[PDB]
């Protein structure tokens, strides 16, 4: 509750985060929970790798620790692997920085935690429910008893709003405008759209935190890159840096394949052999969340938008069905279910035509292709593909591209919600491949839109009193 | 898409269901698995009937084709039934006729498909979602350009929904104003309405389309049956023809019941083993969508009108409360609970509850006792809207009896209501029983209403200009 | 049909509960079920103590009737038990008087039925469904013919609202500016409210309908009750009045205290055996039932207002979730699903993974717990806006706090919003306390406010020309 002490983005972008994680002994225990998770699937995949026996294990009454090696050979069997033992070298690097990051993350939240308590009086227990309408309330209104901020100028509300989405106003503007290369030409398909959370983590490690960013303080611009003139020797040195960050993303290639390969494919293992299905469930994909997103507004309140309106879009994408499809599955389930009823009559009659060797199966498997196809038969009604199931998505989220109003029954409608409706099957699928593609595309895409990027920050970047310099287009 | 390449009529009705059966490819494929089903319901009956050998598949480790007969033996097993190669003759002769037509059709269809592609200009690929719309709308502004009928104004297709309808038109307006035997009265139940597929066919093959019908051109009716005059000698000749057609129905009886017997089988029997609660759904009733139909429309349009309302009819069949009941169901679960409760907490107690003569058994049967009560208590806090029901569905209908609106919570009003929205099962026995039902019906309580279908058809058809002859009504 | 025989309320309400019981046939038949739910539960509640031998039973093949003793003995065992004997002597003269007061009204009930058959002409077959409104439109027509009671007025149309909820309006009344003690401060808990069925029935034979009581004709305040002097021995002898009638319900508390016993012990119990969450369903309370009551609304009205609202409130109910559990369930599922994506891995590769010493029951317990966990984690996307809710809540109850309005979604609304929706489970605490709590509250809590209640009495109470003395507040 300080006198205006350290950096206000921060301590404004904490104080949201406490808020959201709510309160601060979840948000303690969440980072935990982060932290146990990296260790423990390192450590699970280096105990399968190196310290289990499978051989015994399969074939050659068996307990379970009886594959294990003891220790004494594991870690000998574990340490004469360069390239495990360089693999978890690396793990572990990251893992302390990680750790000593949140080491302080808790004791600089412990000052937040206290501002809270003592000068918003909200405690641990009001916050789930005291919401940020209040807190907003709670904050601008403590401005001024207690000294925050220069004090040159007073809270206004948007100033908040400005410092905890400063950066990201910034993307918001970038994709909008349509720098940072999105649409990709693939042969054999439309044209991609290959936004990632890797990708978006380069374009901000690229552009504003950094050693040599384009931002000097987090909240003021370098002097050079408002000045109009040698905006073509900036140009060249921000395509060297880009050049040189992406080979670094090309040569840890290797490691965050692995993760990305190994995280994934335990994190949906299990839900694949529970129900295959949930991945044929839609998300609202990272492009998306940010064509969507209006200018200041909050993580919670996109999501609250996003969620409103996730029903309709999924009646939107399923209202549409092969007819073809839809007849070779009528015509299907008829003959199949013709020979089936022949075979059941069969087994009911005399009960030794049941359990033929062969018999029982097929009826299984005649079984489960006349429930296939009777799930691919529509049922009555949802054929609409309606301008209304359009006209509540767009109530919801409220942007949409200007030719979906009139023609919203056809392929080239859905093909491009269908990039905003991202079934996750492609999520997975498309953050198992962004640690091989995002190198390429920051190395070949994107150098050439330097001197296009070096002409945005210069010309939208205006100087706003009491937060620094924000989007032109956040005002 | 020759001018004036052919009447009206027979190539606007097949340029709608092009539109229906979503584009060439599709409708060519839907005819084929037509003429597959067919082919392989006999197939399937002849084999089973004739080169398997039952016995040794049951009783007397055995493969599946242990028990077929090599056809070297089939064959002659085959030939060597009369009845069997009688019905098989007449089987193929239906078959090569609808085998021929198909060939006809497919010919004349890619004529239309040229139309589209041509003159309309819509792909097949745009045609699922071109919508009926687009092209009524479309064919209309084409009716300059690429000119049909050798003296036309542009099409107002109100026309051309008289040119598609016509004969439809005429079914309605007969089932309308009580013609067509449709109302019978049973011993042991109501006035049952018996009208069938095969029904409604007779009665077009007698009146529009056949050798010595009332019309002779498909778009004008006779010359004679314009004339107020010899009404008698024309009643004479129409209850013979009509006298000659049911003979002809009542001689074709058993192959049409054999028929409706095997294809029900494959195409139930698979739906009654796997949940035997589909067929006590209800379906919309042939008659009912003759009943409530619309002035001047098409097919898709009274199916849509009939599926938005099919879930309200549903919570109608649904709704009545039977309240006495609902009192013995409380008193009965009472006092059944109250001594199960007691004898639940002596076995509770001691657990010897066991070793009694009937206790085990007594808890059980007081267990499925207040489990059947339960169900039969109404749950609290239920709504009902008897009125709603017989509103709601109205207003997807648009047509109701007189005395339905007040009293819509009788069983005068259910029991004719049921008629209109009948159960699938009902359906089923329904056609089963056309192939024996449908002769008598045309030979006894058809012929006696000849003299007032002449004097119907006399009095109720226009000749409009461009069209031709068509109902008095559907103008 | 008569003139004026009875009093309008003792043949309107009759003829109000001969609609709502549809039917003289199902009224009788539901009262002669609760005449016999009454003996029973007393009959067992004595065969169960005194007639059964439950060492035999228990330990010492045994048929049922084993246990039972003689009725030779049974006789003699329940005689020797003065305590048993008197309160079946109690119970005997409490159920020999209902008994006497369902012949009489029978006896009166068919009068009424003769009533509904030849004056309103709405046979019992026609009733369940003739609707409140006919019945309104018709008894108000019927007074021209077969002429109403003194045929004063004519039907008010509000007149016979008025003789059916007389004593009703002025509980409401009552309840509503907070005379009738029912907030109570208890240590360890909020203010809790206490309104029970015995509690109500009391505080109307004190008021209401009994020797003494503030009515004279049931339609007639007493004549001293106007004048605004000698109000305070007026006071003292209500406050007497209410003294005794307090010592009353204490002395004759062990009895139904007993009977709240037995009839309750029998009936929830086994319910809960069977499903123990059905009394975590909440239902609106005889309380509630007072408050969100408007003056003329007869019981019909007030529960379709309250059934139509009680899917809302119990969403609203069920909207808050505790952020940390979720947290729980999100990581111990990543972890048991991880290990589990693992093991399963390993049975599907070699199949032979199985039969292991602990292979059988940890893909088990794990899929049980991924199971819990997911079902803990809440679903994304799901939208709540507790604030939002209350809303449609409102729209059909129709009554509420001003305080609950902006603050839909704190502790304060929930925890006062609940006691208008309280769980079953607190319904049948409250009703099995209410023998042991009814007698000090009548004493204590409510004898200080007689003065005030006569007041109440003296300044709301008009007198309307046709139907008597009616509540101020109910015109």
């Amino acid at each position: 509750p300080w006198h205006h002490i350290e950096n206000l983005d921060l301590f404004f972008s904490r104080v949201y985060n406490l808020h959201q994680k709510n309160g601060f002994t979840c948000m303690l225990i969440g980072e935990i929970f982060e932290l146990m998770q990296f260790l423990f699937v390192v450590a699970f995949t280096t105990f399968l790798v190196s310290c289990v026996d499978y051989d015994i294990l399969f074939a050659n009454k068996v307990t379970l620790p009886d594959a294990f090696l003891p220790a004494q050979v594991c870690s000998a069997r574990i340490q004469e692997n360069g390239s495990l033992i360089t693999i978890l070298v690396i793990a572990g690097v990251f893992w302390i920085h990680r750790l000593i990051k949140f080491i302080y993350n808790i004791c600089c939240y412990w000052e937040i935690h206290s501002f809270y308590l003592h000068a918003l009086r909200i405690p641990m227990s009001a916050l789930p429910y005291c919401t940020w309408q209040e807190v907003q309330a709670r904050i601008v209104q403590t401005q001024k008893e207690h000294q925050i901020c220069i004090h040159k100028r007073e809270l206004t509300e948007l100033d908040i709003y400005h410092r905890i989405l400063r950066f990201q106003n910034y993307m918001v503007a970038l994709v909008n405008k349509s720098l940072l290369p999105l649409r990709f030409r693939l042969p054999g398909l439309g044209e991609a759209v290959f936004f990632t959370r890797g990708l978006k983590y380069n374009f901000e490690l690229i552009l504003f935190w950094g050693p040599g960013s384009l931002f000097l303080n987090e909240w003021s611009l370098k002097a050079e890159y408002k000045r109009g003139g040698q905006r073509l020797e900036l140009a060249q040195r921000l395509s060297n840096r880009i050049l040189w960050i992406g080979i670094a993303n090309f040569l840890l290639c290797p490691l965050i394949l692995i993760w990305q390969i190994l995280y994934a494919f335990f994190s949906y293992a299990e839900v694949l052999k529970r129900e295959p299905g949930a991945l044929g469930a839609r998300c609202w994909s990272l492009y998306g969340r940010c064509y969507l997103r209006h200018f200041n507004e909050l993580e919670h309140e996109l999501q609250s938008r996003l969620n409103r309106g996730y029903k309709p879009a999924s009646k939107y994408m399923n209202c549409f069905l092969s007819p073809l499809l839809t007849l070779l599955a009528k015509n299907g389930a008829f003959f199949a279910g013709s020979i089936l009823a022949v075979l059941i009559a069969l087994t009911i009659y005399d009960e030794d035509v049941l359990a033929v060797e062969h018999v029982l199966t097929t009826v299984t498997l005649l079984g489960v292709t006349v429930t296939v196809c009777r799930s691919f038969i529509p049922d009555q009604h949802m054929v609409f593909c309606p301008e209304q199931l359009l006209r509540v998505i767009l109530a919801h989220i409220h942007y949409m591209p200007d030719h979906w109003q009139g023609n919203a029954h056809r392929s080239q409608t859905r093909d491009e919600f269908a990039q905003l409706f991202q079934y996750k099957a492609v999520f997975i699928l498309e953050e198992l491949l962004s640690p091989i593609v995002t190198p390429l595309i920051l190395i070949f895409c994107l150098r050439p839109r330097a001197l296009e990027i070096i002409d945005f920050f210069r010309n939208f970047t205006v100087e706003v009193v009491g937060v620094g310099d924000t989007c032109s287009f956040a005002q």
